[PDB]
């Protein structure tokens, strides 16, 4: 029952907003990396830092609520993900579910 | 203040139509979702055509967002009343730096 939502805003204009939901932290990291690869590591963190706003929300099983984190929180996890391995399109793999009907919170209400 | 509401919106079946709005009060979220409709029995059909809408309501103590079903925003929009540009007034802030949670840890 892991669920992570990324509130992404590409530029200073809120018109560029898009959100992604994933079933695990690895899926969230693989998503944002796959977004950068729609066109190096250090150049990737250049791309990540250029994102105007990106606040992750992680779901808590017991409290049944989403914990907000800073943009730096996803930086640290993405950093250690890339160590163990050895126009941008933000809709690429931007969801592991078809509808919020499938999210862990809404399934528990049945 | 410490009141924040996030609307996770997906217009069509394709997740490319995803957009999220954040507001400082429940009234602002309702006024926003009404403002996008006008860009009144047809308002029900507009809101029902939205493929997915998850309101996230912030709790000041627990410092977490409470997920709600789409009907929770519909019912509050109904009380307020007694193609579409979902970017119109879609934020009461300029950055999440101004949100109540991120102001709380200062």
């Amino acid at each position: 029952e892991s669920h992570i939502i990324l509130l992404i805003q590409q530029g200073s204009d809120p018109k560029t907003r898009i959100w992604s939901d994933h079933c695990s932290l690895r899926s969230a990291i693989e998503y944002i990396v796959g977004v950068y690869q729609t066109n190096d590591v250090s150049r990737f963190f250049n791309f990540f830092d250029e994102i105007y706003d990106c606040v992750p929300l992680v779901y808590d099983r017991h409290f049944r609520a989403y914990i907000p984190h800073e943009k730096q929180w996803l930086l640290h996890h993405a950093q250690e993900y890339l160590t163990a391995a050895r126009k941008y399109d933000f809709s690429r793999h931007c969801t592991d579910y078809g509808h919020s009907y499938e999210w862990p919170y809404f399934r528990s209400l049945r």
